């Protein structure tokens, strides 16, 4: 059937009876009223059974051996479905497929019933999920810590071409993977005031909110290691939240519990709301108590060995309060002197930066911290004081450098620069792509780099080959395994061996066959769940990621309209057929992004119903783009669009997902695109547009969009089409904000890359016309994507930051 | 060990491995970190396993055979713990006791970890729970329908002698007995308006709240019948509750979900709050859709057979909206003519009245119904119109009778008398005790009784012998079974056979021994969990029920202070030692009731620390009185206090609980007290005080408390002690509200029954001094309590109201 494992005689039989056990005893149903949803749950419970045994020994093991523990703090964990991924990592896929088949059920049909765990916005949240899988696979004693939102990223609905948001009640039917642990509930404090008495400060008169943990298992790839992802849920105490109308007192509990109610749906954007700050401290305060408790047990109160036993990784600045919180505990509660406490804190903390755009930077108003976390503000001022004293001593008289490096920003309202806080309290700061890391040193954190050059590093992102290959593209994984075996699943570098089959006639035919099968399946799914046909013979041109101005979905739109206009000019001229698919969610308050989604659908309305165009060009907007949808489109894509303005996309990861699944990449020299082209050879990549230096040259000069409008008739024609209502008949001025922006305030110079972009697009169309060569280029990309596995990234974090050695050693059976 | 069943070899072994299965796979724990709470859950899950098989066949059976279905609607279900009760009804107690013993655990210690299901206030909610158990035991296709409050009756804490309320988070650790059924979620409407179009009215523009069901199994006594208790939970739709700030929209969902958040803690008191009205319609609207769906399937759309297949019992007026709601559905949706719809509604509905005190009567302001349920108000006006037309036609010219019987009350604000609505739309109205039922006919509902005498009936309350005897008093159940067998557990009348052992020397010794063992165990529990000693040789004088003015805990207080004053007058005179225990919760807004609790504790402060008193008199306030606590005190009581003012306690059930457990009763000729004395012989009962007629004579005359104050020096002395601060030194005027009330506005004439009350108390003290005779009187009470089993009550409801025949037939195994 494939290498989804063995369908053993004894195990298929065992599986079937447990499936029936759960359907009866757990679901309390009888075959005669059981629905597909019930069947999915019976299976989910049966599969979950297989890793509890391993889960218990893994955790017990870490308690015995007592290795250094890695704590990955993140406010987001974009997990997606977990049934199939668990079967894969446990080598249960074929056995379950068989058993369910014998029970007369279609496993694939049941897998589709599982709700996605959308506790993330995009890249940042998904990185965390891939990292967890890799840390488990590399046998690291790692813990994922976050918030258990009852509402994840909203579900996107398109109504009249506009995005409509609706609550993601992912817990509605229950979550068979999590295990509530009410017995480990912890208290978290808010507000109050600070008392300075005799021997130390005291945080007093605080409001208490309880943090209840929920553990979810994270199985490594076939090594019997099952790590833990602990997610905190807010609960109100039953005393003061009643003890300070009786009915009203009880109804008001849903005020303390609102803290873990919903994920903020902003991607690369900072909103200084108090509820967000509360979520950030909540996850930090609860998590740290757990970290210290575990340490106090260990084999040990000298906190001198704390950094030898603990490592906490900050996924962006969101969990940055962990620095002043670790100090508070050590100094206020444990009574360590400042200097000793600081040494410990810096040595256990490490920070990961994800972007350089200003609007994404967390700068919290002081009055907010002042009211909500009074003691933390005091600690931050003191950290700032001592840090600046270090700067002055290093750069005597550099008074401007002092104000520039301050953790405290003066002005309208004083704010705290969380990024500066993280650099100061961490022993390592890293970028997520080579170019992004360099930019950090040359620009944004230049002053900090000059002060402590040893702190700055790079750790190029990666994706897990398990979910992003074996799981979503079994067909491709099979033919690869037929030639080079299976060891590449946990050693992606081995994909290089595929280079020697680049001229192999059978392989070329096979690689091309699986991609064709994937396109047919997706084209079907399209009509199944969304309804309105596409042509599987055309080039699948797809751009899927969050809707942003910097990601330039607009630049993609300009190209689409150009293709359309050229066809209408010479209708009877042959052009390579294309189905361009654009998908992604816009943050609710991002007006421009929502305007762009309307533009996309507007273009599709015109293009898809023009008889002269026929099946040569289709514009489709992929609704509710999420992890589970990504697992479907990516394996079916031919062309991957990664066209952000050079210098704006820190790294990106979707690009990597496409490269590993047989799609060619048209993109700019941005983020990881650079290392990908470098790995496959620029000749097997479609690079275009300005490089970072060109962007800066243009900025010195000054960007004037009119110029491009004046010199390019094709561009001019498009803008006048938008301006006159060609794409919005009933509301002619509908897109005035887009045009206005493009012409007068384009921060991402869309027009500057237009000419080179369509020119480059012509080159891919030329290559698509030559199936054999297109496929050979594909093989060159796949065979060379090994570097982008999160196992490599994690192995680097482990050795260069955490001080731990990865291990591919199978844990002593289950 | 006892007749808790057989401890079979194969079954104890089977139990142990499943206990271990759940501890590992369900709880995900290992013996080395498992706590008693974990062990309780492993056992609970193991026991729950045994009734799912029976639960599924029972429900499947009803679907095949299709018998008349009984729907018991109640806003309260005071269930208490359910582990032991399930073992008992399944004959698993000894096997589980053995198995757990072999696993090295104490079953009793684990049973104490289970949280009470306190979804009730007192009598009304407990009646519903006892009824469910009896209906299951008598093999009726019955369903309990209510609301799944996440916060039940508050937990009472005494701070400085005052009651402190605190949220009852009974779901904190989970509920292993319930089964969420999200797939059967139903929509419920609120607000909106009414459109009258061509062919009928339409309820439009309504706000939708979803009702999610949770099923809990109700096992019959050893007959393999497991009925269902369906509890609705409020959930917000994910569309409009977002689709009409994005964050705020999501946080505001906890507005529609507040409907099932908390139980109103009022006992026999009406509060016209909108949230209450919402809870009442919510349970009614959701439940009826389920009833009709089930009917539409049946073996059948002629609703003529609806009453032959359905019976809905209204537990008080709380679910009264079921009448106009059934009409709305039949007329508005099914399109039946009014008259046909009304005939059907009246024939399937039946109403149970629980009290005659005005302050407990539900009279909803019209403006509230007008805004929240516009169509229901219209239907109620139309029902009223046609009903009054019936009255006028029966009593021509009786214009006053017309206004008196109206469902609509004029005045300050127009209101709807829910009780009148229930009488009009039901084919049977019943009281809960013979005297209460007569009073209804002679007083409160006299006009209605004259109009349709056939509607009025009586159904004397009862209690379940399983939980209220076998479960809480295994020692007594054992010695009874030793002489007459076990058939009495489901045939309590057989207790009469115990009359022939009334002179048996061994039995007298045994009955007295178990009571002594029960007192020792309770006296221990007291020091264990609450701490401060009592003497197990004294008379256990206990009054446990909700704190009320009509229940006269105050009359009990007067007696306690009298005993104290007599001892202080003649210290060296012998008096029978007593431990008087008073317990019960006061509704949060009931000032007087909270004042009474403070008085009780105040008396105990003086009495319990007076050296001259010694161990001859102890005053104890039983904290957090609830079902699980009742199962502890009652079996240990010698004297049961049921001293309400004649005519105010509809029936009472605690009185019955005490009679069955070997306690003697000192009470007034009120509620069921009358039938109890009638059953045991007034010579074996301590009756005192005014009878109903005496109370009325006094009212004609006019009640003047001064008189009693003037003629009784002992009474006078007590009042002056309260007035001068003898019981409240630091705050001398603390009890001025109690004294003021007692002297000027005592609606329950406490002083009128004082003299006869202490005189009667002297008689019980005299009898207690004669152990042999006290015990013989006890045997006369127990042997004669058979009539008060809920099996008798249910059998009567079944035959005289529902039209179904009970059956003690074992369902075809599990
Ligand atoms: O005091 C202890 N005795 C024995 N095992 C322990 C003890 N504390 C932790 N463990 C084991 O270590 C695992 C780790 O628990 P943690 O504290 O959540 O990391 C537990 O599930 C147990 O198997
Ligand atoms: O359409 C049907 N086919 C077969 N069994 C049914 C069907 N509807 C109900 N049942 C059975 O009847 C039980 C009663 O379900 P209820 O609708 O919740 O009362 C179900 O659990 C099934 O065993
Ligand atoms: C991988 C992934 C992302 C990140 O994509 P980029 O193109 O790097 O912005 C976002 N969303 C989902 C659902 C993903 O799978
Ligand atoms: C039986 C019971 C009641 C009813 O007692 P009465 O004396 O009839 O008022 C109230 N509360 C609980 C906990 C009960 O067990
Ligand atoms: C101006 N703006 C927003 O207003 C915004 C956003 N992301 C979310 N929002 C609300 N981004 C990226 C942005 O540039
Ligand atoms: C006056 N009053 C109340 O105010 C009250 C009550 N029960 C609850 N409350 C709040 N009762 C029985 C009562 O008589």
């Amino acid at each position: 059937i494939s290498v989804r494992g063995l369908a053993g005689v004894e195990n298929v039989t065992e599986l079937k009876k447990n499936f029936n056990r759960h359907l009866h005893f757990t679901l309390v149903k009888d075959r005669n009223v059981a629905t597909p949803r019930d069947y999915y749950f019976a299976l989910a419970h049966t599969v979950r059974d297989h890793l509890v045994g391993r889960w218990i020994r893994t955790q017990q093991h870490y308690y015995e051996k007592d290795p250094k523990r890695i704590y990955y703090l993140s406010l987001e964990f974009y997990m997606g479905r977990t049934l199939q991924n668990t079967m894969v990592n446990l080598a249960l896929e074929n056995a379950c497929d068989e058993a369910t088949y014998q029970l007369g059920l279609d496993m694939e049909e049941l897998e589709e019933i599982e709700e996605d765990a959308g506790l993330g916005n995009g890249g940042l949240g998904r990185l965390a999920a891939c990292f967890l899988d890799s840390m488990a696979t590399l046998g690291l004693a790692a813990y994922g810590y976050g918030i258990r939102y009852e509402f994840g990223i909203f579900n996107q609905k398109i109504c009249g071409g506009w995005q409509m948001e609706e609550a993601d009640d992912w817990l509605r039917y229950g979550n068979p993977w999590e295990k509530a642990r009410p017995e480990f509930t912890l208290p978290v404090h808010f507000y109050g005031r600070v008392e300075h008495t005799s021997q130390g400060a005291k945080w007093v008169d605080t409001q208490v909110v309880l943090a209840m943990p929920y553990d979810t298992p994270v199985p490594g790839y076939r090594n019997n290691v099952v790590n833990t992802m602990r997610l905190w849920s807010a609960k109100a105490p039953n005393d003061f939240n009643l003890k300070d109308g009786y009915i009203q007192a009880v109804l008001d509990r849903n005020l303390a519990e609102n803290i873990s109610r919903v994920l903020y749906p902003n991607d690369n954007f900072f909103e200084g709301k108090e509820l967000r700050l509360k979520q950030e401290y909540f996850v930090v305060a609860a998590t740290l108590q757990d970290i210290i408790r575990r340490f106090k047990s260990s084999k040990f109160t000298n906190f001198d060995a704390f950094p030898d036993k603990v490592a906490i990784q900050l996924n962006d600045t969101h969990p940055s309060l962990a620095i002043p919180e670790l100090m508070r505990v050590l100094v206020d509660l444990e009574r360590l002197d400042w200097d000793k406490a600081w040494e410990v804190t810096v040595k256990t903390c490490a920070y990961t930066n994800h972007t350089v755009i200003p609007e994404a930077l967390e700068r919290w108003p002081v009055h907010l911290l002042e009211t909500l976390l009074p003691r933390h503000l005091q600690i931050i001022y003191e950290i700032n004081q001592r840090f600046l004293n270090r700067v002055a001593a290093a750069f005597p008289g550099d008074v401007d450098r002092l104000r520039r490096m301050s953790l405290v920003e003066e002005g309208a309202v004083k704010r705290i620069n969380m990024a500066h806080l993280c650099i100061a309290g961490s022993h390592a700061v890293n970028g997520v792509a080579r170019i992004h890391s360099e930019i950090l040193k040359k620009t944004i954190f230049k002053d900090f780099y000059e002060l402590e050059p040893h702190k700055f590093q790079n750790k190029t992102n990666g994706i897990t080959p398990r979910r992003w290959l074996v799981l979503c593209n079994p067909g491709l994984a099979e033919i690869i395994a037929e030639r080079i075996g299976e060891e590449y699943i946990s050693d992606l570098d081995q994909l290089r061996k595929l280079l020697s089959y680049v001229d192999d006639e059978a392989f070329i035919r096979d690689v091309a066959k699986v991609k064709q099968e994937n396109k047919l399946k997706f084209a079907a799914y399209l009509e199944r769940e969304y309804k309105v046909h596409i042509n599987p013979n055309s080039l699948f041109d797809v751009q899927v990621k969050r809707i942003h101005e910097y990601k330039r979905q607009l630049l993609n739109c300009l190209h689409v309209i150009t293709l359309y206009n050229r066809i209408k000019k010479e209708p009877n001229k042959f052009v390579v057929p294309r189905t361009v698919m654009i998908g992604g969610k816009a943050a609710p308050g991002y007006h421009m992004a929502k305007m762009i989604i309307k533009l996309i659908t507007a273009i599709g309305d015109v293009v898809n119903h023009d008889p002269v165009v026929g099946d040569r060009l289709r514009v489709i907007f992929l609704e509710n783009y999420r992890v589970s949808l990504a697992e479907k489109v990516i394996p079916a894509a031919d062309l991957s669009e990664q066209i952000s303005t050079a210098g704006t996309e820190a790294s990106g990861t979707g690009n990597m997902k496409f490269m590993l699944n047989g799609a060619l990449t048209i993109g700019t020299m941005d983020g990881a695109n650079v290392e990908m082209a470098e790995e496959a050879g620029e000749e097997n990549f479609f690079i275009f547009g300005m490089r970072v230096e060109d962007v800066d040259r243009l900025d010195q000069r000054g960007y004037n969009a009119q110029e491009y409008y004046d010199r390019i008739p094709e561009l001019r024609q498009i803008i006048e089409q938008l301006s006159s209502g060609f794409f919005s008949p009933k509301q002619p001025d509908l897109f005035k904000d887009i045009v206005n922006m493009l012409m007068h305030h384009d921060r991402f110079k869309v027009f500057a890359d237009y000419e080179e972009y369509v020119k480059c697009q012509e080159r891919v169309s030329a290559l698509y016309k030559n199936p054999r060569e297109w496929t050979r280029m594909v093989i060159r990309n796949i065979a060379t994507s090994g570097k982008f596995s999160s196992d490599r990234t994690i192995a680097q974090y482990a050795r260069e930051i955490w001080g731990v050695e990865p291990s591919r050693q199978r844990l002593p059976a289950p």
